[PDB]
Parts: C-alpha cells; structure tokens; sequence
C-alpha cells in the first residue's frame, strides 16, 4: 500500500540497465543535462514495461536545448524536461563507447580523488556545437532518433510526494547547493556542516534507505565510477538538506 522504508529503483527494475549505470560528465559543467537524460533513460525503461532500452544523449540536450542556460557553464532543470517533451532528445553513449547518434565528445576524468582515468582538473571546455546530425555511422536519421515524454513537472518538495515519484514511475532529477564541505566527500550519510557555498549541483535520486535509525536519498552522481560510493553518494533525506526535496523535477512518456 504504503512507502517502505527503504525502496532501490535498481532492485524493482534490474532488466533497465541504465538505472545501474554511472556517467562521467568530464571537464564541463553539464551535470543538469546528465541528470535529466538519466532519468529519462530509465523513465522510458521502466514506462514501456521495458521496451524503451535506450540511452539518451547528454551533449543532444546540453548543445542543442536553446532554453537551457549556458551549456558547459551550468542549466536550468525544468526546461530540460520540457525539451524532452516537445523537441525530445537522441541516443548517444559516453566517449568510449562510441554507440548511438550523438555520443559524449568528453573523456573520462577524476572529480577530487585519484582513479584510474587522469584527474579532471579546473578547466572548463566550451559548450559543444547543436549537431544535428548523427555520427558518420549510425544511420537513423537526426530528427528519426528523437524520443520525447508526454509530460514534465516539478515535484511537491515534499518527502512522501518524491518517495510515491520514485516508486511508481522511477529515479527523478533533483538539484541541491554544493558547499566546500561536499568536495571532501568519500562515503556515508552526507549532511553539510562545513563550507561555503560554490553553486548547484544535479543528480539523480534511485531510491532511499536508512542506516541506523538514520534516513537517506540514495543518489546518483556522474562523476564515473570512482567517486564516493562507488558513483553513487547519500545525503540526509526528510529536512531538505542543501534544499535537495526542492528542486524535484521529472516526466513520463505516457
Ligand atoms: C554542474 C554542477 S557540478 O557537477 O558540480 C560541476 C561541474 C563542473 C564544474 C563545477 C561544478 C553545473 C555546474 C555549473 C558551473 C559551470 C562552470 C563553473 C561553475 C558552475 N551546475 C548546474 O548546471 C546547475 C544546475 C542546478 C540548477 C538549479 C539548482 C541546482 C542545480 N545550474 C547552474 O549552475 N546554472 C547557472 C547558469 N544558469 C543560467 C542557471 C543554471
């Protein structure tokens, strides 16, 4: 009837491989796109009983969404969504995988830890150009490979209201405020203590769980595999902290 307490998107859909996966956004500051098309990847998984395995194209929605805000230097999560629905969105894969229409330009990098892939750094690059055209070889047409939602919304910032959206129709979008204190993040219930405040950061919330009496999102990064709990990171859930039950946003595509 009710919410457990505690619920893992990838444990009710382990057929939708997208909900497991973690991205690397590289030397750009597209996490608003990431979160969207993963969310989006897993939405379309889970909504058409999983006859939409796909994976949508962060640079598609980070170059081409004129609504969006300024690409590399930071995006506006609602107007992502509603890119989706009207305009809809590619398939593309990360940079070494090289699959679907308009893949990741970027590479692989470390986001403060050291890993396996060079370390990121401080730079910046420059928002890629609005392609509009597939890789030399894939070969459904730019304007055929679009997907698109039926809806987009806000979520209520509300615990129980974000924990139905999560069960019923799968991983949501959200932002919160990253402050000095979250760049020394390595594992565990994150709450900030420390810091000040550096900007906004989107994610993608799976599910929830409690540690100890202690409640928690269980969220998803795109800072690759190395980062924090393996990808994924978990942040004191039911007091809107750094304001993450806020900026809820997702859609359906039905
Ligand atoms: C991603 C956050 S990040 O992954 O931590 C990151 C990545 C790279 C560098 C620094 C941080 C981006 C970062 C934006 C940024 C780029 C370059 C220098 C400094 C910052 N953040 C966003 O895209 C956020 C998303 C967001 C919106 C609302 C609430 C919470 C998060 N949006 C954002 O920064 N802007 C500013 C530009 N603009 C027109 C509105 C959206």
């Amino acid at each position: 009837v009710e919410i457990p307490s505690s619920f893992d998107s990838r444990k009710k859909w382990p057929r939708c491989k997208s909900i497991a996966t973690i991205r690397d956004q590289s030397r750009c500051g597209s996490c608003w796109a990431f979160g969207a098309v993963e969310a989006m990847s897993d939405r379309s998984c889970i909504q058409s009983g999983g006859k939409q395995n796909v994976e949508l194209s962060a640079v598609d929605l980070l170059s081409c969404c004129e609504s969006c805000g300024l690409g590399c230097e930071g995006g506006i999560l609602g107007p992502a969504w509603d890119y989706w629905v009207k305009e809809g969105i590619v398939t593309g894969s990360s940079k070494e995988n090289h699959a679907g229409c308009e893949p990741y330009p970027f590479p692989k990098c470390e986001h403060h830890t050291k890993g396996k892939y060079p370390p990121c750094g401080s730079k910046i690059y420059k928002t890629p150009r609005c392609k509009q055209t597939c890789q030399k070889k894939y070969k459904t047409p730019y304007t055929q490979d679009k997907h698109r939602g039926k809806s987009s919304y806000n979520v209520k910032n509300d615990e129980k209201a974000i924990q139905k959206e999560i069960m019923k129709y799968g991983p949501v979008e959200a932002g919160f405020t990253v402050y000095e204190d979250f760049l020394n993040y390595k594992s565990g219930i994150y709450k900030h203590i420390t810091g000040e405040t550096l900007g906004g950061h989107a994610i993608r919330i799976i599910g929830w769980g409690v540690e100890n009496k202690a409640p928690y999102w269980l969220i998803a990064n795109s800072w690759n595999e190395d980062w924090g709990e393996n990808g994924y990171f978990r942040i004191v859930r039911g007091r809107d902290e750094c304001s993450i039950e806020s900026e809820v946003t997702a859609g359906r595509i039905n």
